[PDB]
């Protein structure tokens, strides 16, 4: 049981086939002139040779023209003065856009165990604007197990061989396979080989039919999550910033550089839902394992975690990567870091953005410890301070830990006030915590494996400079942030409440604002789709311009 | 003994200080109006506060205006209708360009054992166009051991503290240090602290003086090599393309993606001289460890090295990296690969380029082995064929191997014809080979270490598919390359002679051509500067447009 989708007319709706007609009307041409001239000679014909990979698209155009001279000639018509097949097809190809709901379906069947595949008759595109084809072929490609292109295999639909071929690459029986296609002709050979066939016109009936024979709802199915990340299928980067300090990250996409700075205690993976989005949106994403986390160096000394050096190391990270600047987006402790970045290295910062984390001026007259007791919900911060105590407690049950922390607003199971008195952090929580809606059991275990490397010393050391940070932070009390910034608040984040940012305007005049209702502190996994909305808008708006 | 250089007026010639005057003339302003208004209040003054990092540049402008209202007022003049300090400084900053010869000098002293450093009074730049500052600060930064900016340390020249500071960061005695600067005032405190001081105006006298007190020629010194690469200071990438196949590479720069495909038997490092250039030129460079080499998977089976799969894996490499297309530049076997890339994946190829390697149509009627005996200098290719024979011989003395192969035109020590009969490849060469001009002993040993990993099986397997490549290659006999391509020939490459490419025009109509006289087969290290010239021109010309 597996499912195969044609490109043109199935997953990519405006059909190149249909734009021909629209040109015929538009151009006052004899109905079918272009379509008939498109396939003159059958399998010996220019088009078939093209589908077989025998000639490039640019090699085909002239070959397509001549058909139209002849085809105009038999019907005894004229082809307009500036009539050009190049232009007609450019617009068309680039007029073709994904069919989000069909794609939706593939993703569901897939997620439901199905082996999926795009089986398309397609040329080798060597136009100048070919990028727009390659660009879309990537969007799609990824959400399928296979892509079979007529031009590489050397076979075209409806040659029964490409079907067997597909069958054998599928490793399935004809009876196990569903096959949707806009071209009846191409259904017949699959049909008569025994597989299911769906004729596609409206996507709605095509899907009704699909859910019917799969026994899996695809039609009007809930709002599906943004595309996530499989650590294996990723690109992983390593840069030494210091002799005993390597930073690790994940690279994806092309465009201006967007640098994602996670929080405590997370990993590059804490961005899984936005990493594909931003790439698609057209940026170059680089998700940090922040110092102390996972596959990045994790030095035991407290002082190697003050902001100054952490930023000193991001700069140096950009040094060794060929980057003048990058846009810094952070969350939790990362959102803080990003603020020092905009504050001490405007040069190197295209634009800054924080998730949850507010810009708080450092009080000259107030040792940040004093400012710790106030606001009672800041008790656990204390509990960390002492090297040893908390590390032990948090490294004791790894799985228990992340399960206990990673929870939606209401799934909470911790009261992070009275923490010190309580004698610990999970003092009054389970050891068997149930699994949140936000994470699968496999997305938890991942975090588990990252920390078996460096433990919690490092991450907890971020909380162990303050006297030092604060002091560094005072120097910048003269300054204002005048680069483009975005502040995004979460409703149900008890620790970092929207109202601490209330005063950020005194400091960042043209601060943009994003809010998110019904959202907790794990803004990335709790509200992936909205996080995406707010950040992509501001990126197009405020980054590259 | 170490050397310190100011930015403005020393390494970056048009001096911001001097453009003020040019504005005064230009604007018919009272000589010195701007300069005096630039430093009103001394150390309490806007400018000093700015140099100290107290305020951002954008915070300074208004503060700089008002000075000019007052300064115009005391001299009793008018400031023009649309008079703006913002615009005046924009142009200026972006009018400032590196001082190549001063830089030259730093690089020499450095290479000569000197500890070097930029000690500049500089602001924190938060303009929109700030990128142009960051961009240049990176060019330079890298070629020095240290950069000390007044705005981070919190100290300005000529405060004697920043000097001591510099001294203590240098870890040197005043007497050990040279210090060039355009501003006499800033020399005095260093001078009177005991270090050498040079007053810079013309760069030529400033350098005469430098070479004088260093005992090292800097003036009119030979044409220096392009900037190379220190593997440690690099960014190293890893992407799995297959279950048991990881590809490794080096990332640097930003812009369109340029993908560098080395040859046999080399490594990403075989591009050391062009990797910094292209980055600077403004592209995103990704130097491959090609399958079988160094830090990339090295599967023993022959067939995992045919072109088809090698390209299938580059595509897949671009998949997992967020790349629609990349420009492929190859050399030796890499130049070949790139040709299949342009031939089977135009979509995915922005532009193609080969170094040495020509585009040879596959003869339908001729088993490529037949076509092997012909052209006698293709004997060693035979010698490889047999899994075992050559691997053994080449893995025997690693160092001997690379020393023996990596040689300029005339440094040759091998006759790669009669190889089979001779009974080996280095049959009649030394074991103690002298070291070529092209490589230091440390650039050899590097190659040595890479191959202790995967050995020679893998690399030699590229030569072990031909019947297979050829067959794959026949399919494309219908096709023409119509994307932008560049073919670069080397004069003294006995194996890949310029004349094999003579016919490439029948295949690639608007093929661009680059030649290089007095050059061998190791085009990258033999002619780094020219390689750079040809490729950067064609990149601006033919890539991004
Ligand atoms: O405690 C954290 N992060 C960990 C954390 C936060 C919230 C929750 Cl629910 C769970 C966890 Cl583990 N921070 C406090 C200190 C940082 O700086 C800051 N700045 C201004 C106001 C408050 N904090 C923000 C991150
Ligand atoms: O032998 C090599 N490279 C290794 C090599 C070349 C030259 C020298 Cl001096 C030393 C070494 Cl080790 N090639 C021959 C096969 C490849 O394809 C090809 N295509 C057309 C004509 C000739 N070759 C080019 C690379």
């Amino acid at each position: 049981r597996a499912a195969v989708f044609d490109l043109d007319g199935v997953l990519a709706l405006p059909a190149v086939f249909g734009v021909l007609g629209r040109t015929e009307e538009a151009l006052a041409l004899p109905r079918g002139l272009l379509n008939d001239a498109f396939q003159k000679g059958g399998p010996e014909g220019a088009t078939t040779r093209l589908m077989k990979g025998e000639i490039t698209l640019s090699q085909w155009i002239p070959l397509m023209e001549e058909n139209c001279r002849k085809c105009s000639e038999t019907a005894k018509v004229c082809l307009p003065k500036n009539f050009s097949i190049k232009e007609i097809f450019d617009k068309a190809i680039s007029a073709r856009k994904i069919n989000r709901p069909m794609l939706q379906a593939a993703l569901m069947l897939r997620k439901k165990g199905f082996t999926t595949a795009i089986l398309t008759n397609t040329w080798l595109d060597d136009r100048a604007e070919r990028d727009g084809l390659a660009q879309l072929m990537c969007e799609l490609k990824m959400h399928f197990d296979f892509l079979i292109e007529s031009c590489q295999v050397g076979m075209v639909k409806p040659e029964p061989q490409i079907y067997k071929f597909l069958l054998d690459t599928l490793k399935a029986s004809p009876s196990e396979v569903v096959f949707l296609d806009d071209i009846g002709a191409n259904l017949k050979p699959a049909r008569d080989l025994g597989m299911v066939t769906i004729l596609v016109q409206d996507t709605d009936t095509a899907l009704k039919e699909l859910e019917k024979v799969t026994g899996i709802q695809l039609l009007n199915t809930p709002a599906p999550l943004p595309t996530s990340c499989n650590p294996s299928d990723m690109s992983h980067g390593y840069v030494t910033v210091k002799p005993r300090v390597r930073l690790h990250f994940v690279e994806l996409g092309s465009g201006p550089a967007v640098c994602l700075c996670h929080g405590f205690p997370e990993s590059w993976y804490s961005w899984r839902y936005q990493i594909p989005a931003l790439a698609q949106a057209g940026y170059r994403v680089l998700a940090m394992d922040m110092k102390g986390y996972g596959e990045s160096s994790a030095p035991p000394e407290i002082e190697e975690y003050c902001m100054e050096v952490l930023c000193k190391e991001m700069v140096t990270f950009l040094d060794k990567l060929g980057l003048s600047q990058a846009v810094f987006i952070g969350h939790d402790w990362g959102g803080m870091l990003v603020w020092y970045m905009a504050l001490f290295y405007p040069e190197r910062v295209r634009a800054v953005a924080s998730l949850n984390t507010p810009f708080i001026p450092a009080n000259p007259n107030m040792s940040p410890l004093e400012s710790i007791k106030a606001n009672p919900v800041f008790d656990y911060q204390l509990y960390f301070q002492e090297p040893g105590v908390a590390e032990a407690e948090l490294e004791q049950n790894l799985s228990r830990t992340f399960k206990s922390l990673f929870r939606a607003s209401d799934e909470s199971v911790l009261s992070m006030h009275k923490v010190c008195e309580a004698g610990g952090l999970f003092v009054n929580s389970p050891e068997e915590p149930s699994l949140s809606r936000m994470v699968t059991e496999e997305e938890i275990q991942f975090y588990v494996q990252q920390f078996k490397k460096s433990g919690f010393r490092g991450p907890l050391n971020w909380y162990r400079n303050m006297e030092r940070n604060w002091k560094w932070a005072c120097k910048s009390l003269g300054r204002k942030i005048l680069i483009p910034a975005l502040m995004v608040t979460a409703e149900k984040d008890f620790v970092l409440v929207p109202q601490m940012s209330q005063h950020m305007e005194d400091w960042i005049p043209h601060l943009k604002r994003g809010h998110i209702e019904d959202c907790g502190h794990w803004t990335q996994m709790d509200k992936p789709t909205e996080v995406n909305q707010i950040l992509i808008k501001w990126l197009d708006s405020d980054a590259r311009n």
